[PDB]
């Protein structure tokens, strides 16, 4: 076999081994509390049915009115900031969903907007997460040379691997701050927004109306983000992009 | 200045005029509908509580189990299937959040999960990438010579495009037959999920308790994806990621030349 697919189907084992590892570990951790939680809502859904008399239509009714008002309840999504909140997830592929296109000419839209945006918002995050890379390269140099020069692909890691705890750090420490979240919440929120995975279950400028009332805040979340990609994508530039590469290499040489 | 600091600021200005562009049509087509929709939501939530007897702290303290429940509504979502599922999205960076880790454990072994995961998917996805794009090299060349023998970037870039296409439509076709949806509804579905956006708005396998009754639909809905994803990843891989290297090109132009 040739050295290209003996690695594509490594790969393949590796991916869905490493799936099946997952979903082994994901069912241990919350099978159990899921099922307690379902049970524990059940009877706490039965006795609030019953201390407000109400029958299961009833309860039905209120329910799609309380799921409908949800995207509404953190105020306004869809103005000039709620839009260039939107339009960063899409472009970023970060994607919460706290703010989806309720029209069809909106989810139109956000499809050509994707199509051409995702490949630009790519290319300028490894255009300039390689000018960084190139600057600390040069900062390292010049500190070597200075202090009292070569600088190697292992020191390159090392401060990308940092950088990277700095951001989510930076960041997790401002977002518990004024999202209330704890550290840990603010700190999971940053690692899934920064990895452009975004479940949604935490999204800043959702409380108090931040979207409106709230402009120095709004300034910062899409600094952070926008920023916080760059590193991520500096860091990935560095250790992941080359190995994408050789596959292409490996049959140039034949 | 350097070819490498025009480009990189060119991009910026592109992107953050991308950004101000869209963010003038997203309002335009969705602004006045939502005002239409949260004030449409703000009488009938009036209308009901006035049915039922219920006050302000009432109708609270039954918004917080609803929204609660909306997640155990599609059935249990961390069994295999489910954290399979889960896996998949992770790694992906799709990321529903359909279903997402309700334990500090959880939370910590999904940061983890992905740390190693997502660069280990993405190095497979534009590893096997590239076989597709090399068999098509290969399939087009026998067949230039079959006929009556030379493949160009244009003829790939067809192919890949029209890949993508038929992927989306196949998948829309489906999507819309098992989930109920309409063609577009599943299509923009379909889109969302292979872009790795994954807004959530639309999550396959939450209908009818599928993850636990429906085995064969589970398995089509994996194999989708991460067909669907490889046929996406073998695209950007041909037209997107001659692009990403460039910068580095001219960097190691500099220093060979002087
Ligand atoms: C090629 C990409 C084409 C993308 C086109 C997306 C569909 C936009 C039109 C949606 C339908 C609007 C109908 C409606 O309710 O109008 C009444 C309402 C009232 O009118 C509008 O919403 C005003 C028209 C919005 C036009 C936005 C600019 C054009 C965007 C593409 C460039
Ligand atoms: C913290 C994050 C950003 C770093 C994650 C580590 C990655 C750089 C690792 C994770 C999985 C690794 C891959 C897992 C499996 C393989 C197959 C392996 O193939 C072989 O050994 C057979 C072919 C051959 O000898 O060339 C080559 C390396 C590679 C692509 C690995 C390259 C490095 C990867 C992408
Ligand atoms: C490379 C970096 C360091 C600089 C990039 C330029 C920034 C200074 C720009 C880019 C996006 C801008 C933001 C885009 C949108 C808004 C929303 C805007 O809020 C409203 O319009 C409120 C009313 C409404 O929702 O319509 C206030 C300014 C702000 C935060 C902007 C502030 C300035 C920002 C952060
Ligand atoms: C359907 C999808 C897969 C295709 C999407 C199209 C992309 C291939 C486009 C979209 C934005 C384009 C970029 C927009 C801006 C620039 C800056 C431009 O820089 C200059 O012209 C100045 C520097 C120089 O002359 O070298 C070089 C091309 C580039 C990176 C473009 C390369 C091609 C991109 C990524
Ligand atoms: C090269 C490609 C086309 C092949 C890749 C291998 C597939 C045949 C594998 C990969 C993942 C597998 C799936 C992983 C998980 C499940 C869930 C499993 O369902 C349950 O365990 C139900 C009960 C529970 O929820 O725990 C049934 C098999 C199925 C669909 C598997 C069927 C076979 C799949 C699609
Ligand atoms: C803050 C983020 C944006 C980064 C943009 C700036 C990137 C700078 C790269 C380094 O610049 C050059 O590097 C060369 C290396 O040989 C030096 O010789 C040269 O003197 C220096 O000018
Ligand atoms: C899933 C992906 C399928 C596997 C990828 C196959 C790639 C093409 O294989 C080789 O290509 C060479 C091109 O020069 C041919 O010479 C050779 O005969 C052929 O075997
Ligand atoms: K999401
Ligand atoms: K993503
Ligand atoms: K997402
Ligand atoms: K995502």
């Amino acid at each position: 076999m040739k050295r290209q697919n003996v690695r594509t189907l490594a790969l393949i084992v590796c991916t869905f081994t490493y799936l099946l590892v997952g979903a082994a570990v994901f069912d241990a951790l919350e099978s159990e509390p899921e099922l307690i939680e379902r049970q524990r809502l059940e009877l706490r859904q039965q006795e609030l049915r019953a201390r407000y008399n109400l029958s299961q239509g009833g309860y039905e009714e209120l329910e799609r009115v309380v799921l409908r008002l949800k995207p509404h309840k953190a105020g306004v999504q869809w103005r000039f900031a709620g839009s260039f909140y939107f339009a960063i997830t899409v472009i970023t592929t970060i994607g919460y969903g706290h703010a989806a296109p309720s029209t069809d000419g909106g989810k139109v839209f956000c499809m050509f907007y994707a199509l051409l945006g995702i490949p630009l918002t790519l290319v300028m995050f490894q255009s300039l997460g390689e000018r960084i890379n190139t600057l600390v390269r040069y900062l390292l140099h010049r500190a070597k040379k200075g202090l009292g020069a070569d600088v190697s692909m292992a020191n390159m890691v090392l401060i990308g691997f940092f950088s990277c705890i700095s951001t989510l750090c930076i960041g997790a420490a401002a977002f518990s701050h004024y999202e209330h979240w704890t550290f840990f919440q603010a700190y999971y929120y940053c690692f899934i927004t920064l990895t452009t995975i975004g479940f949604g279950d935490y999204v800043a400028l959702q409380k108090d109306q931040a979207l409106q009332t709230q402009p120095q805040y709004v300034a910062f979340s899409f600094v952070y983000i926008l920023t916080g990609l760059t590193v991520i994508g500096a860091f990935l530039n560095l250790v992941v992009l080359r190995f994408m590469t050789m596959n292409a290499e490996d049959e140039k040489r034949d």
